[PDB]
């Protein structure tokens, strides 16, 4: 196409000994092909710019799982064409113009014992560098065993090594059980994606450093997670809008010294937040929160299994700044539970020195804005309600009620 | 180009049976010849994953309306080529090397008939979704009569159809009374685009959900909005530089529970922001606002038709949170309206439970900080201002001063 | 490539009289030639529209600097590259299976005489307009004499005239003692790169007007600044991740009515934020502050010579809201400097009606949480400490202890 053997297309690739194989019949084996040239051709620890696989706008089919071993390698598409296959699969489409997703769009339909889509992951030195996946569809295609399972055993991307510098943006991900698993990222942007219709979003495991989370829509399912970060120090979330229906649409597990600021937050089970199993030093700032009700019929009963007096947000650790946040509650009162109970906005679970400051709260009920668990020590409240709104079964809070 | 029918160059596209239709002469006629290939070779609900349309840089004239009714329809350049028309209009362009804007250029000379550059619209099921406008430049070519009118009926990009996880991203706008316009948008992303010089930058009409405006500059004119929103929910706007000369920077009629936080808003007018009409359950938080006075010769009598009494920022509605703001207010008191008043910075017009906290106020004259209609109930104003800076003609509002 | 004249593959143009050059042998010759070519055929200030260069991934020498002189100039690859030098340089890569960085790798190797890959700069008129930088990497390939001194005289990309609507996205950069330099940027958009291990990283010099820098990783060195910023207004620093090793990680210098909010700031050293000069009428909002101490070996005795009384916050100037960030201070005893001193977090330098609010400090020894100058005037700390942890010099600081 240009004159580059380092620039693929794959609608332009032949697998030699496997000629009747097309991008549109397995883009898996094809992507899998074209890493081995790019392998083959550069062969030496100075001669690894890695290359770019261009996939042009199509329907094409992934039964192969696609290994990214290389680094540097960019995988392209022209269009993230993101489809409503949940409202597909629950309405009447009579005289419906579009049935899936499109764009650049590669349909997952790998093997359960290699379920996701691309698998990268590199044994040796050093930490694989500098991947970028941008501008393509990954589509799951249907939930089993009906399409509101949130489960289909299907991954999109799944970083499995120690990773540096990786770059995802402009994605598309639809009706994958996990969209998008980054174990070990140091310096990751997560960055402008479309994750919705998933059983979980985008998944930060293991530990990681330096990251951002950007400018993201994102809605998962019941029994998963939106974001979520295990031992992360210095991740930033900011500018993303998370919407329903997640387990919750931020949890963090052992992260300290992150920042979670400027995000619109909309849920409709309690536990949106999480910050979980001693966070410190976090800081969860100029967010909009929201708690409704399901209003899609084929999902009005499903729920997450946690009670109104879990929190909108529950944290668990030491010294986190929960400040300048706006609560917009609204639940039925004959669908929250405990019945009678008034609903925790804010639970301090537990840790020291947490400071909860300058938090508007609007309920149809009455509310408690603030409960502190009893085993918190050395917590603040300021400016986040009267004081008929704090619950401090801790009895050394210092609370300045909302005047 | 690519071995794909779904890749299109405008460059390349000869209009069968008219070969003097070219990109440069026509590029709306150009596209219209594309979509209708893309429709007749994806012929079913089940082969439409749509195309790019790839437009070189170089100088297109638009005089036939594209209308967008396919999903998936990326339409991408290589460049926003901005370039202040405003400038060259009224200052000695003697041996200037460029006098228009460039890139991916088209020069939107439309019929006053069918005046919008791009219509996207289906009569039809589903929702167009997932369509993406990137890195290429919209441009007006003139107003009329003189160069300062921001008068000339013309439209970028108008969605006029229902729509989802639509995409305008690294976009140039420039002289169109109307950039861009998006009806009933659900999961939208108006990101990291150049829309100045225009009459009106992103109308967002009708209603919305789920959508992200972030990390864009924008700039309108007098009679015109920067960024508006009716009925949307969720909205967040987050990371963008605002100036002038909008009538305003951010109009908000009948939002609900939506987010305004990191950006930064210069106007040279009153009522920069406005919650009008019900705005509910919004968080005004972490912006930086000026309020100063046109410096450019050829607008320094140009007004809005509004007085320093109106606010910087005006709010009509409920349980809004204005909160963590710099405002920095430096207007000649001969050119204040009416002239010896106090200028108004933040004005709540009426509503219930809104709450003002820890707003930094700097003025050239005397201003009220805060000023809470007769009208207003349940309001709080924390540490945002001296006594003398807070004026309640409503009873039942409480005032913590500053310190 | 496609058919249009304005869209270049450096891999496929031939020097007319020097068919030895190659883009592998020297790309700033080819470019040059390009940008030849690209002013031979556009020769009218209005058939202008400018061109995109491709850089396709490969290892590319850049032995001739490029100088950029026309508006609407793309220069675009498929990827940042960024691989980290400085640990290869300091660990045993026996069996590394990559030794540099790559994607789109431009191996800078300027003359001492043309030290700039990229001058971006026209003594003509009007001012340079719309140029892209996206999707490629910068690589000083050493610093001198030694890997660790962040020393080369290389700077990425120089841009020196007066310039509007310039956009760096995609970028990566590494091992130059100058990565972006940015003189008179109006208008300009610094968005979602990779800048690190570089001696400086962005130096936004002389003035500017109406500039985003948003969602970049940065990470300078020790003698260097991270984001410098010189006599800019309304400059929105929003969404990054700052960390180590530079002498700051934000720099202001006579900037005024500018915005940093919802970053991420990870510094070993005093001098974190520094608003040097007269800095006036700044929002410092929705940060997340952490100071520790180099943790990697050789770095370890490498100091910014300042101590722990210069403040992880240093501001000179009037009007600052400093407001609703968290602090989080951890340097070992024996690391502090003066011995047996209290950290400073906020240093007052000077000026007049500075307001801190709403800051929660976090330190492992007894720090000053605000230190006000004996110059400081009309200071107000609400909520940022005890009183025993807000030390005033200055005779009329208001103070507020968090209750
Ligand atoms: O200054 C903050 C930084 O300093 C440390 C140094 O280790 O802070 C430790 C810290 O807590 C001590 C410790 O345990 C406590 O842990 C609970 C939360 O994890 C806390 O709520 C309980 O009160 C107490 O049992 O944390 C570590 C585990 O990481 C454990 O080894 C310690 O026992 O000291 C204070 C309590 O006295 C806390 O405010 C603070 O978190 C470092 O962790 C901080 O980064
Ligand atoms: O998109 C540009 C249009 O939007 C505005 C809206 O404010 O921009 C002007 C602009 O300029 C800098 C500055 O001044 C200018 O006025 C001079 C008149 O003598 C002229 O010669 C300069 O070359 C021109 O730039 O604006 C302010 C007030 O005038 C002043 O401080 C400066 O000197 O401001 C924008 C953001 O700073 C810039 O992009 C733009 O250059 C509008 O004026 C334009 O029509
Ligand atoms: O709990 C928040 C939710 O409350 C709703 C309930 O569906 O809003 C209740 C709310 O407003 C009612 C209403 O408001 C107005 O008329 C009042 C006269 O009593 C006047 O005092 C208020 O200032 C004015 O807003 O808004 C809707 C339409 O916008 C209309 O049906 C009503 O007249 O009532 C509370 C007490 O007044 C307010 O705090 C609250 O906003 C729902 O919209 C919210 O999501
Ligand atoms: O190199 C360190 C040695 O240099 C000194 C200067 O003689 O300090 C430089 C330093 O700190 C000065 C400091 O104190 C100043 O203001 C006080 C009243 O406003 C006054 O009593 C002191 O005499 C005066 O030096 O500044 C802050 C207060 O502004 C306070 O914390 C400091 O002690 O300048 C930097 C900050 O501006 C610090 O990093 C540095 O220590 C000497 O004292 C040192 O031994
Ligand atoms: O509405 C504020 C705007 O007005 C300006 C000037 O048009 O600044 C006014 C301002 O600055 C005064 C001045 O300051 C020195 O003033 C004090 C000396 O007593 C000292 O406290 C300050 O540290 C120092 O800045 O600033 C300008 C230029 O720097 C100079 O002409 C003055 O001497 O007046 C107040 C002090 O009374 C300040 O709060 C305010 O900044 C403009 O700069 C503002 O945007
Ligand atoms: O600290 C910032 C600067 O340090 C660089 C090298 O100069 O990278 C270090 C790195 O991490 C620090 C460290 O603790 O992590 C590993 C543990 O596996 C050790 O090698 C180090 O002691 O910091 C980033 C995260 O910001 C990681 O990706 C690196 O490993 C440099 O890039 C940076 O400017
Ligand atoms: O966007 C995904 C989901 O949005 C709504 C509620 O969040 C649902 O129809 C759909 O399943």
């Amino acid at each position: 196409p240009l004159n580059s053997p380092n620039v693929y297309d794959v609608t332009a690739w032949r697998i030699k000994g496997q000629p009747k194989v097309t991008a549109e019949s397995d883009i898996g084996a094809v992507i899998n092909d074209i890493i081995a040239d790019i392998k083959k051709r550069q062969s030496t620890p100075e001669t690894r710019p890695g290359a770019v696989v261009i996939i042009p706008p199509g329907d094409y089919d992934l039964h192969t799982q696609v290994v990214v071993d290389v680094d540097y390698l960019t995988i392209a598409g022209f269009g993230h064409g993101f489809f409503s296959r949940s409202i597909k699969d629950n309405v009447d489409t009579t005289g419906w113009l579009n049935l899936q997703p499109g764009g650049s769009h590669i349909r997952v339909l790998t093997p359960p014992t290699s379920p996701q889509a691309f698998l990268v992951r590199r044994d040796g030195s050093p930490r694989l560098s500098g991947i970028v996946f941008k501008d393509f569809c990954l589509d799951g295609v249907s939930f089993v065993p009906d399409g509101n399972s949130y489960k289909n055993g299907k991954t999109g991307i799944d970083v499995a090594s120690d990773n540096d510098s990786i770059h995802i943006t402009g994605m598309g991900f639809v009706y994958l059980e996990h969209a998008l698993i980054v174990r070990g990222a140091d310096a990751l942007r997560v960055h402008d994606n479309m994750v919705a219709e998933c059983g979980n979003c985008v998944e930060l495991t293991g530990a990681g450093q330096a990251t951002i989370v950007s400018d993201n829509l994102m809605g998962a399912g019941p029994e998963g997670v939106t974001l979520l970060a295990e031992n992360h120090e210095g991740l930033l979330v900011t500018g993303n809008n998370f919407f329903p229906r997640g387990r919750s649409l931020l949890e963090f597990t052992g992260c300290n010294r992150c920042s979670v600021t400027s995000n619109r937050f909309q849920g409709f089970y309690p536990g949106m937040m999480r910050l979980l199993n001693g966070c410190k030093e976090n800081l969860i700032t100029s967010n909009h929160f929201r708690r409704g009700t399901e209003g899609f019929p084929p999902f009005i009963d499903r729920t997450n299994g946690l009670d109104d007096l879990y929190g909108v947000i529950h944290a668990m650790g030491d010294n986190n700044l929960i400040s300048n946040n706006l609560f917009a509650y609204d639940v039925p009162p004959g669908k929250i539970a405990p019945a009678g109970a008034q609903p925790t906005i804010m639970l301090i679970a537990g840790g020291d020195g947490n400071v909860i400051a300058t938090n508007h709260v609007i309920s149809n009920v009455d509310t408690q804005h603030v409960v502190l668990d009893g085993s918190a020590t050395r917590s603040k409240v300021l400016d986040s309600g009267a004081a008929s709104t704090i619950t401090s079964y801790s009895p050394d809070t210092a609370i300045r009620p909302t005047p």
